């Protein structure tokens, strides 16, 4: 069960939890009440499964694609914020953590991958998905390469997938037909088959994942990657002279990333609601909290319109919002985890040669559909 | 081509690379010759591929094992170190950069991986791998887990393979008889079904590689991971009250690692040998050249008879030392890729459940030989 009179917290590794260790430490300041922030691995994963059980973590946090399924296994609190509390963030990061009428989370702040590169490798980033494979001959010839991101991650690849057509489900009439799966028609196909003969010509490699595309990067082996705003602080320290811009096109059309809003929810089983609602509201939720976690990781556009406001000047966050506005915002369904896990073999298979491109989607499409 | 008139290096990104990019500022600085030290992806593999067209670096470090696959290849520069020079370093060290009864690089140091264990959540960390379950399942209540290490290379499984009787190639003799493979043989299916049966359990994730565990053990996650030296540095700064012992026991036995010499080989192509033959000699291995690369990231049991002296009273080299003693040295034979490729897949196969352990294995064998 979970211990009361104080907050535990789950956030994933990527994220600023030192910063929202000093705003927890803020909260027990004022209020006695310790808070424990831990990064568990897999965290999304074993969250269902000890929630269930009536322990884990007060609040868990996680883009908002997740809660959906936590909502319909009733591990999660209605949240109760006062009109003048909503008012305070953006509606459309709330719409994000509405399920089935209910507020079941608190919004945090919108994330998005942009393209990311190091100035100095590459003072003009490409423009098109095309060019990629020439930039890369040219840097390898320098000992370089062009391009590093987390392939094993289908939340990375998924912007190309979806650029020429791909999409998860289909939304139609005011709700996602579950049915109606995008994963293996001719645009999905045309931009997993691009990504697949990168790899196929060397200019990238099936196992390079989250470590070895930041490694290169901050290292300055690799003039660009692919990420979310989270990762601009490693960068800083690195002293790499980067740019966060517009995601490569493909055919000529946008990349299109699916958009996540960070989000906390408060486990349906914690003894300390109030306490986790207090926190939130009035910790957290404050242009001086989300600045102590900004700090430490950035968040992208926070939901706090005021803190938002404030940060809205930067080019890195116009980028991660330009990106944003061409992807799509991820539903909240609880049919989502399946999606993701069938996207993820796909990819996996394909970029590996285990299975083609087309024998990989023609799967995902039938076990994303459940 | 290599350019002529500075010096390339390249070496592994978990090795103290800023502190040989000082020996090497201290070379510029003397010499006016640039060193550029890098850290390439997958360099074990790279080498050979840009080698063997005449490219790449002025010098290669790495563990001793592959030193005899680029020499047959014609890649390798022979050493010409007098005896005045080579006396300075272990001769053990040297046999393991002997090939066809030449010197193909510079031993640098030894390496052999430890159990590290935190003191605090394990004050007495288990003498067997047989207790782990019952560990890991006490931890797990307490929001921890016993043991989380690189899954993913088998340098780090190979030690509870070889505990029962696995073996790469039989060593009779003095001599290494490459159609006598041990990676199929009761005591390596046993050694890997006991891997997979903590992956089967929960105990373990098939998935877990090198940043995975390093992350979890310097945040407190896990109580226990298996690593080298060039590791220590990074949980010291996390401020881990940590302890390097003796690896646990599988079956009564000892678990055998497969011990490593740092070793620096000089490209055929380079047009700089001389140049690499002065920094490797005469600014590397030195008391003040190993320091800096020590002090960034441990080195272990150094090459250099002198500064390995000077550091023999760290109980974690004694350890390291121990471990070492109860493992086997590398062969340094052209075959050893083939080994490592093989058994690679066989530990990724089995630990995912793509194939049976058996399987696996028989085919890693098939694929050494
Ligand atoms: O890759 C599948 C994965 O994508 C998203 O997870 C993101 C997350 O939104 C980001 O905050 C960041 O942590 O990177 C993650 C990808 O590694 C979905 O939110 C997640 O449910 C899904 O499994
Ligand atoms: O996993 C196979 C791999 O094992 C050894 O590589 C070690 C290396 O010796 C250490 O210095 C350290 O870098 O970790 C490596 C494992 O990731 C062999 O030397 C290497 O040939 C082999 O592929
Ligand atoms: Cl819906
Ligand atoms: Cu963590
Ligand atoms: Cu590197």
């Amino acid at each position: 069960k979970i211990e009361e009179g104080k907050l535990v917290i789950w956030i994933n590794g990527d994220k600023g939890y030192n910063g929202l260790a000093e705003v927890g430490k803020k909260f027990e300041k004022d209020t006695g009440i310790k808070v424990t922030v831990e990064h568990p691995d897999k965290l999304e994963e074993k969250f269902p499964q000890v929630a269930a059980t009536g322990d884990g973590p007060d609040i868990i946090f996680w883009a908002h694609d997740r809660f959906g399924g936590y909502a319909q296994s009733g591990l999660l609190a209605e949240i109760t914020p006062d009109k003048a509390f909503q008012d305070k963030l953006y509606p459309f990061t709330w719409d994000a953590v509405r399920y089935n009428g209910k507020l079941i989370a608190y919004p945090i702040a919108v994330e998005a991958l942009s393209l990311i590169y190091n100035k100095d490798l590459l003072p003009n980033p490409p423009k098109t998905w095309e060019e990629i494979p020439a930039l890369d001959k040219e840097l390898k010839a320098k000992g370089k390469s062009a391009l590093m991101f987390n392939l094993q991650e289908p939340y990375f690849t998924w912007p190309l997938i979806a650029a020429d057509g791909g999409y998860a489900f289909k939304y139609e009439n005011g709700k996602y037909d579950i049915k109606d799966v995008g994963v293996d028609n001719a645009g999905a196909k045309a931009g997993l088959t691009f990504l697949v003969d990168l790899i196929k010509n060397k200019h990238m490699n099936a196992d390079t994942d989250y470590s070895i595309a930041e490694h290169a990067f901050n290292h300055g082996e690799t003039a660009m990657t692919i990420n979310g705003p989270w990762a601009w602080s490693n960068i800083d320290t690195s002293k790499v002279n980067y740019g966060v811009t517009v995601l490569p096109t493909f055919k000529g059309q946008p990349s299109k990333p699916f958009v996540g809003v960070l989000s906390a929810g408060i486990n349906a089983a914690s003894p300390n609601k109030e306490l986790a609602k207090e926190f939130l509201e009035n910790y957290l939720l404050t242009d001086e909290g989300l600045e102590a976690v900004n700090k430490d990781k950035p968040l992208g556009a926070v939901a706090l319109k005021s803190y938002e406001e404030e940060l809205a000047k930067d080019p890195r966050i116009a980028a991660t919002m330009e990106n944003a506005q061409k992807g799509e915002i991820m539903p909240n369904i609880p049919q989502m985890s399946a999606f993701w896990y069938a996207v993820r073999t796909a990819v996996i298979n394909a970029a590996s040669g285990r299975q083609t491109v087309d024998a990989a989607l023609a799967a995902a499409q039938t076990n994303a559909a459940a």
